[PDB]
């Protein structure tokens, strides 16, 4: 089956400049009898690639350019079936970006290249041939942030409680310093928050989860939150299905030694408008057009692999900008390795939650790791 | 009830410099009663304002600001419910960025309000740092375009148990269709939902998908040429036969027409992998999958001018579409105003009454934007 396959990399600037010539001479021989057409554009310090052919061959050959010492960063932009080859003749076609002018890179591209019977700019992989002509130098990751670069730096439990606490740490890096904790919910066995949950009983769930948040609010007023946020999970039915969920959480929190605005809440358009209204009038924080939170936290879904998917990198830097204007936090979770930091932080990304540089505590404020030089 | 009215204006560079003493001063003395209070910042060629006090204070107030022929291009950014008055004892005061060094600005605040977890403050921020974002541009005022018409000949085709109205979508900066919308209609010409409501109910996604050959004939003798086709299509249609894909291959290649030509408004993947193969593309009318064209709703789109929201939404998605490759529209484009503000954020194909309305089986008449 044809299988269109587009990716972008970047060159080692230390080492000794690739060669072009052996490069395009040996990929045009080898791709011939494999029924492998395309592109290579190079601006310098940059590639992009097209690759044609089936399935088979094109997981094959990616494999090797993957694992290619000549190059590094290899984004994957681009991988889907094709029912026609946009790319004929065959030698592996190559345009050293260098030495075009505005659009001569575009005409020489669309000099032996089909793109249909309708304009080349409806065609996917015309546009982002366009876009690394015009601007590659985008995602191209910056020589602070490479990963090879950097690398990384006691309480209780409590079974007689119905419920326990676990805080983990929204860090900066940049800057060294904690900017939230949020407080996870743990069984009396020491148990995640879906076997908290699974032991309580249906009609009482709600009701548990306001309620346990009491233990979260004590432990966050027993412990040196100098000014620190603290995040707390709600379920949208345990605000909603309660007279004052907003008051009692008002009264347990001044109670601990809180204030209102230290307080973010975690979380049906019709019974949320009410709630939220509550909660902003009272002085607590939540987390487009109907209502703005006060942030938005990116999944750990999006961050996991972003270093070679050019779809993550672009939703990721598409969400820091558009918060940035709105003026809603951005935090993104899930982060295990320096790659996903290094590249998160490459596409605007200041504040970030995983076990990377803290995990969950029992209890208490648990150790920080924080990138460093080499 | 108290509540906080955030917005982002601009000057008339051309006319006599604003006296901003007597206005804040004025604004002052006039707030603080009403029990209003805020801050004005000024950078030479935009305000921003803070405005707090209850919501019926601040509707009354904003709607003598918005008619303000001293400034222009007023863009709301913010209207929420608020916990507690950040100026509290200042009815206006203005500060000019111009007049203070990197976090002078930011630091004189801090010192008279009453702070990066606040959106409030994250917003000066944006403005302090970067506020001629969304500074709307010259050339593209309002004012400096006209509407002008480029004539429409419908007709109706009896013997079929549908019809078609087509609406172009345009590209104004090359003055150019870029494809063409198949809009289903009754046979007296009546709505889709007339349409559709005619059909049973177990036999409305055989009536979708078999109503694509009049589209497709339709489209080919017109001729299409080198332009697209939407249609539209409800994702059951596609189930209801295993070769539903094939069926559409074999029904627009009998009216003359290409795969890539036409384009498509569990289970869905192996759909998507067939029109794939086929050569047809796909749009939403992103990580698992990826479309060929995504359309700006009109709801993002009504009222863009004056919403610093929609005019963020928007940007955005156009950025993010742009590194992605993906074909952006923006739809329900009814007025100058909306255009100008899309164009601005860097959208440039569009669809809307403004330039093109629906034409019962054939092209109809087109209006483009010129400069003043
Ligand atoms: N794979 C990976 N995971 C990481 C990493 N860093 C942190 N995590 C984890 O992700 C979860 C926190 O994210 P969440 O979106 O708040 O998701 C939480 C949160 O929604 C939640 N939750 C916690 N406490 C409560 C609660 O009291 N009530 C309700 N309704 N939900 C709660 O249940 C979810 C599952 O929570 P947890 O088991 O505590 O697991 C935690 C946590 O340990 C990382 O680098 N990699
Ligand atoms: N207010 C306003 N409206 C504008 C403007 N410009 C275009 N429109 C309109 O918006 C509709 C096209 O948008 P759609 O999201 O495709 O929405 C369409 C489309 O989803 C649809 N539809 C049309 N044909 C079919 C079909 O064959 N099958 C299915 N399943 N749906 C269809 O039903 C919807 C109703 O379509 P229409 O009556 O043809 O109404 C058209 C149209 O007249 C504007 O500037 N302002
Ligand atoms: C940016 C770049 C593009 C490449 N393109 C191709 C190509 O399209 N075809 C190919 O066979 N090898 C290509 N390679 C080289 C492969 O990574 C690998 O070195 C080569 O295929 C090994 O083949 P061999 O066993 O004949 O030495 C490329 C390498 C780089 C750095
Ligand atoms: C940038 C801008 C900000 C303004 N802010 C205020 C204000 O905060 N309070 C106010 O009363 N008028 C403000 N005005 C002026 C009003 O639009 C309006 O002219 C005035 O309130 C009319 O009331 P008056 O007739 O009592 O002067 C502002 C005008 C502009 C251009």
């Amino acid at each position: 089956m044809l299988t269109t396959l587009i990716y972008r990399s970047q060159v080692h600037p230390d080492r000794p400049p690739v060669d072009l010539d052996a490069l395009v001479h040996r990929a045009s021989s080898k791709n011939l009898p494999l029924g492998i057409t395309g592109i290579l554009l190079f601006n310098g310090l940059q590639f992009f690639q097209v690759l044609e052919g089936t399935e088979e061959a094109l997981e094959s050959l990616f494999s090797e350019i993957q694992s290619d010492p000549r190059h590094r960063d290899v984004v994957e932009l681009m991988r889907d079936y094709s029912a026609y080859r946009r790319f004929h003749g065959t030698g592996m076609r190559i345009l050293d970006l260098r030495l075009f002018e505005t659009d001569g890179a575009l005409e020489e591209i669309l000099r032996f290249s089909t793109f249909g019977v309708t304009e080349p700019v409806n065609d996917r992989m015309f546009r982002l041939l366009s876009a690394f002509i015009a601007d590659g130098g985008r995602y191209c990751l910056p020589e602070p942030l490479q990963p090879s670069r950097w690398m990384m730096m006691a309480p209780q439990h409590l079974p007689g409680q119905p419920c326990q606490f676990a805080l983990q740490a929204i860090v900066e890096p940049a800057k060294k310093r904690v900017s939230s904790f949020e407080a996870l919910i743990r069984s009396p066995t020491g148990g995640s928050p879906v076997e908290m949950f699974a032991a309580i009983a249906a009609e009482d769930r709600y009701r548990f989860d306001l309620e346990s948040k009491a233990y979260a609010f004590a432990l966050a007023g027993q412990l040196p939150l100098g000014k620190h946020q603290l995040a707390i999970n709600l379920l949208p039915g345990s605000l909603y299905h309660h007279p004052d969920a907003v008051g009692w959480l008002m009264d347990s929190l001044l109670a601990a030694g809180l204030r209102p605005d230290q307080v973010l809440i975690e979380v049906c358009f019709d019974q949320f408008r009410k709630v939220l209204k509550a909660l902003r009038v009272a002085g607590m924080k939540l987390a487009l057009t109907r209502f703005q939170p006060d942030k938005i936290k990116v999944d750990a879904e999006l961050v996991r692999d972003i270093h070679i998917s050019g779809t993550k990198q672009a939703i990721v830097a598409s969400v820091v900008r558009c918060c940035e204007d709105l003026g809603i936090t951005v935090v993104a979770e899930g982060v295990e390795t320096l790659e996903e930091w290094c590249w998160l932080q490459s596409v605007g990304i200041r504040l970030f939650q995983g076990f990377l540089f803290s995990r969950p505590c029992l209890n208490g404020i648990g150790e920080i790791c924080w990138p460093v030089a080499r």
